């Protein structure tokens, strides 16, 4: 099951926080980096994002997988007006 999401830019917060590690913060080698928390009171919250804690598998229809922790700050913020994240999760067990 999948969802994407489209939400409008914000200004100088949407509203969620994301969370990062590839080579800014500490070494690693999945650079592919997590949500930790949506903070209500923003254009995201506004139009809604939900509670997310992992990595999103594409941005702006564009995969950010590959960024550090300033450059995936950035690559949602300057992804433009418009946003829009996919999110699939697969049922097993």
């Amino acid at each position: 099951e999948y969802e994407e999401i489209t939400l409008e830019r914000g200004n100088s917060g949407l509203g969620f926080s994301i969370a990062g590690g590839t080579d800014n913060p500490h070494i690693g080698d999945d650079s592919s980096i997590f949500i930790t928390k949506i903070i209500t009171g923003g254009a995201a919250a506004q139009d809604g994002r939900l509670r997310v804690n992992d990595c999103i598998l594409r941005v702006n229809e564009a995969d950010v997988r590959d960024v550090t922790h300033s450059k995936a700050v950035e690559a949602l913020k300057e992804a433009g007006s418009i946003v829009r994240l996919y999110v699939k999760r697969r049922k097993a067990f």
